[PDB]
Parts: structure tokens; C-alpha cells; sequence
């Protein structure tokens, strides 16, 4: 009702590093969870004093949730909302919504018929700076888009994993937050995709690096790199502050690597504490305020949805279109071939 | 012979950011000028006390000079050269060394045929924190180059026209971009993929651009490049200027915008004051001394290949491989294709 009754489906990272938001968000109740690990259960049966479940069947069949939160794998994201809409709850899944496109359709599909809401999890291009940033764009105050260059150095692949585990793979993981922001912030359709990617530690054989081109609806090019072999370390270009808005030399908005949007009279660089914009006239640093609550922007679009019926931004329509890029990607990647998207 | 004897044609924008150079560098002495325009002659000849000639053909039919700094506009170089050559004297062309690769292959044979060196002019690969980064690479220390990330913001379109300008970001400023990255990989470019922006109806130029570049042996580079002067890269480069000065309230080397170097086994990120190494043990900043001569990378190169035969690595058969690279560019952005080079 007033406070939002919310189902958490597996208990593992995605989970941990939401929790400070799902605890201090006051709309927020957390009222019962389902993970395969009695080990897990019993943690937050105890920490929480609710009841836990074996699976989604569990955890959806109790009348006390209005929402699940799907931080699960991804393999399991389709099986599992289906069945909490079945049950009608509403559906928050972490990044990335599934695996395929026809797994999406058909989410989108159970969560029409059971008419509820499908928000697609935490994703970076929640984050206020660049909310802000697509407020300018809008306001066509330095005219359209024209070219974005995003850009990030990070420690990805060599991140000891946690004791919560549960098993997010530079292309389905990080490359899906990159691809969300600079559609948000383009505000048109990705038409074409060119990728490299780069693969070349022995010990730990994947795809730790890309770069690409991606071209807009309307004229506007996007440039991303990512790299997460762990040396160089870009968050020294974002004044300092760490993706989860810790400081690095009473914390800072969440980002993910350095964005320079270049529009027709002027160039935004969101930062974790400010937006600089650089016009014909001055250059300034547009003030931002402390979040009170991290990731408070998730859990308004969740709300939002389900208290007030106002339609979600990052909805099931929205999430399968950055799947359609990120898969696009991989697929130049691997051939050495231009993508054309639909 | 112990001093060089050099002539410059074309007393233009070129030669002004060369000139400090000339004059404090005790291996250059500077003899004889041409140009076409009187005023600038005048003005030579004023403060050198020194011949000057309305053409090319009296700079070198002097035998005072050892060798010719052409400083003119590209569609002069080539007949330029040819004259030079003719005249038995040495040849430093600034960039680009031609407009053609016909061009080149000409001035590349005329100063075979008359015994002479052929390098081409200022070019920013000459830049000793790239000259720097280039040892590590070739010292084997970090393993072969996986990945280039290069970019520069600057205003290249909008800086006003200079007194003597004998008065277009692909073939000055991508191949100042092109030039390092070529430098620093090592080896040959076997495709390119290319996006322009011309978005200024006033200034109706190519003014940005990303592109896509193939190396043999398997690395990848990522180049982008905006000149519509709003967001200023030096910012990332510790606030240090193109040619070296202090851009925030004793000088320091020349640079030309953000680059990060992936090899094997690490990162290296030249500075103007420094080269940063990021590597499996610590991060590290590596010292460098100041420059007490700007551009004497360049020097060197010449003195060293007209007094003591040394090889240049900036020849024109280097330059040429550049050039080919810009066309490659030029001509990707302009089709929709992907250009594969020989």
C-alpha cells in the first residue's frame, strides 16, 4: 500500500549490493524471500524475521507480496516471472532481463496478460547525472545530439567473488549499462552496431575488452570502450568517485565511467556530483544534491508504477531494446560484420 | 656541418610554431627564407639579416643551404620538394606531407634520386612521452599493445586565423592521431572504420569523428576526435597545453590529447610531465625532464640523419602510411564501408 510489500527472488550479489537501498527506502517493506539455499534462507529469515522459501512457487504464492525483486541469474529470469505474474505481482528484474529476445517477448507478454508492472532491475542509466543530463537534452536548450563518447577502466574481471555468489559478463553485464545510458541520453533508435572486442589474458579467458560504433536514428554517433583488465582506473576522470559513489582519493551519486555528450551548441559531462556544461557562452557546474538513499531512482520508478500507475521509463519493451544492441555487438564482434537492427 | 644551415619556405602559421624551436636549438642556423608575399620576406630578412627570395627555386639555388623546413600549403610540397631534391638539399615537409599518395610516391623517389633525406615536418609521434611510452612497448617489459583508447577536445575549429596564415581536422589534427597510435602499436593498419560529424551550418566543415582501426597481429585502436571547442581534454592531461604550457593558475612537452595504452600485462598513459605504468604489481609515475628546447625530437632526427646518415624513423615512407590511413578514414565516413588497406 503506503508501503510497498516487495518479494526478493535469490539472494545473491545483485541482491547484497541492493540492499542498503531496499533498507532505507522508507516505501520500501521487505516481507519474504525464496533462494535453493537453506544456508541463505536461514540468513534472512533471521536477519529479517520472514518467511523464505525454497523457490519463486514459494515465494509468489504468498499474499502478503505485491513485488518481486528477480535477482537470480539471468538463465532463470523468464521462468521466474512468469510465474510471479501468474500469481499478479510485479516483477523488478536485475540486468540483463534474460539471455534471448524471445525470452523478453515472453515476458513482456505474462506481464501484459496478468496486467502488472515489468521494470527492468538496477541499471546504471537510472542514476540522477544522467536523468539530469537527459532533462537537458530535452529541454533542447543545445539543440539535438550529435556524437557520445563513454568511455571505462575498470577492475572487473579480477573482483574477488563474494560468499553470496550464485553462479554479468562484461558484454551482458557492463557493456548492457553502457549501451542504457547513451540511449537515454541520445533519446533516438540504435540502427547500426561495429565491434572489437579483446581477449587476451590465458588465466581468464573471455572477452575483458571491446570498443564500438553505434549509429542513431537522426544522425547522432556513439563511441564506447570498455576495459576490465584492471590497471588503469578511469574513475580519477570522474573527480574521484567509485561506481557505487564512494570517494577514492556522505556519499556520491552512482556512475559508470567517463561520458562526454557532444550536442549541436554545447558538450554535458555528467559527474557522480555535478553536470559541467560547456556552451558558446560560459562552462559551468550544475549543481546536484547528495542522495539520500542510493539508487533511490530505482525504487521511484517501482513505485511509482505500482502505487501511482505511472508507466516506468527503463520498462520490458525498453531493457529487450539494449539487449538487441548488446547481442548486436557480440554478434559483430564475432563475425567481422556491420549490424543492422530492425 | 657542425651548425646546420637551413632554409624555410613558407613563412607562414607552421613555421611561427617552429620557430622557437629554430632559434634555440644550437645545431640549426637559420640562412635564407622564401615566401611569395614581400611583407613576409621584408620581415625575414629584417630580423635574420638573411637572403630571401619570392620561390623556392632561389631558396635552393643557394649553396649556403644544407637543407629546407617547407612550411607552405600541401598542394606546394610535393613541386616543392621535387626543387629541393633537384638542388641536392635535405627536406622537412610538416604535415601533411602531401595531399595525394601519387604526391608521395613522388617526393619519396626525388629525394631518393638525389641521395637526400625526406622527413616529414612537426608531427606530434615526434613527442618524447611518446617517444617514451614507444620503449616500453618495445622493451617487452608489458608484453605486446592489445588495445589503443585515444581522444582530444579541442577547439581546433574556432581558433582565430594568425597574421601570417598562408590560409580540415582529418589531415592536421587525425593525423597528428593516427601518427602516435601508429607509433606506439608498431605495426601495420590493415582496416579502418569511420564516423564524421559536421553539425556547424557557419563553419561547414568535418569538425569530429570516431573511428575503428585494425592492426596486424591483433590489436585494435579506438580514436575520437571533436574541435567544436566546448569540453577541453587537456583537463586530462594535468592541465598542460598542445604546446606544452601551463593551463591552470618552466614549460613541459608536447602532446596531443588523452591516450591509453593497453599491452599484455599493463597500461601506460603518457603525459606531458610524465609517463604513468599501471601493471600486475604497483601503479607508477615515471619521471620525465623538462624539454629545454621544444620540438627537439625533431631536431635531433634531422641532424642526426643529414650529419651523422642516421636512419629517421619520420621518413616518407612513414609519413606516406599515414596519410594512406587518412584517406582510408576520409573515404569510410564518406561510403559506409569499411576500408581494408593493402
Amino acid at each position: 500500500g503506503h508501503q510497498l510489500r516487495l518479494g526478493v527472488a535469490g539472494l545473491g550479489r545483485a541482491f547484497t549490493l541492493m540492499l542498503p537501498t531496499l533498507q532505507q527506502d522508507p516505501r520500501i517493506k521487505l516481507v519474504a524471500a525464496c533462494d535453493p539455499r537453506g544456508s541463505a534462507r536461514a540468513q534472512f529469515a533471521s536477519d529479517f524475521r520472514a518467511p523464505v522459501y525454497p523457490d519463486i512457487e514459494g515465494l509468489a504464492s504468498n499474499p502478503d507480496v505485491e513485488a518481486i525483486y528477480i535477482a537470480s541469474p539471468h538463465q532463470f529470469h523468464a521462468q521466474q516471472a512468469r510465474i510471479a505474474a501468474r500469481h499478479g505481482k510485479h516483477v523488478l528484474v536485475e540486468k540483463p532481463m534474460a539471455l534471448s529476445l524471445g525470452d523478453c517477448d515472453e515476458m513482456i507478454q505474462h506481464c501484459r496478460d496478468a496486467g502488472v508492472h515489468l521494470i527492468v532491475g538496477h541499471c546504471h542509466s537510472f542514476d540522477t547525472p544522467y536523468l539530469s543530463a537527459r532533462e537537458i537534452v530535452q529541454s533542447g536548450e543545445l539543440g539535438p545530439v550529435r556524437m557520445v563518447h563513454a568511455l571505462n577502466y575498470t577492475d572487473f574481471l579480477y573482483r574477488p567473488r563474494r560468499p553470496e555468489e550464485l553462479r554479468g559478463g562484461v558484454v551482458f553485464s557492463q557493456a548492457a549499462h553502457q549501451v542504457d545510458i547513451v540511449r537515454l541520453l541520445v533519446g533516438t533508435r540504435v540502427r547500426r552496431v561495429r565491434a572489437i572486442t579483446g581477449d587476451w589474458d590465458p588465466m581468464r579467458p573471455t572477452q575483458g575488452a571491446y570498443s564500438a560504433l553505434l549509429w542513431f536514428e537522426g544522425g547522432a554517433f556513439a563511441s564506447i570502450s570498455y576495459n576490465g583488465y584492471g590497471h588503469f582506473d578511469s574513475d580519477e576522470w570522474c573527480d574521484w568517485i567509485g561506481e557505487m559513489g564512494g570517494d577514492k582519493s556522505p556519499i556520491w551519486h552512482q556512475h559508470f565511467g567517463p561520458i562526454v555528450v557532444s550536442c549541436e551548441r554545447g558538450d554535458i559531462r555528467p559527474l557522480p556530483d555535478s553536470v559541467c556544461v560547456y556552451a558558446d557562452l560560459a562552462k559551468e557546474r550544475r549543481s546536484l544534491q547528495r542522495p539520500v538513499v542510493p539508487r533511490f531512482e530505482v525504487i521511484d520508478e517501482l513505485y511509482h508504477a505500482v502505487v501511482n500507475e505511472i508507466k516506468p521509463l527503463h520498462d520490458g519493451v525498453w531493457a529487450r531494446a539494449t539487449l538487441e544492441v548488446c547481442l548486436a555487438l557480440l554478434d559483430s564482434a564475432g563475425s567481422g560484420k556491420d549490424v543492422e537492427l530492425p
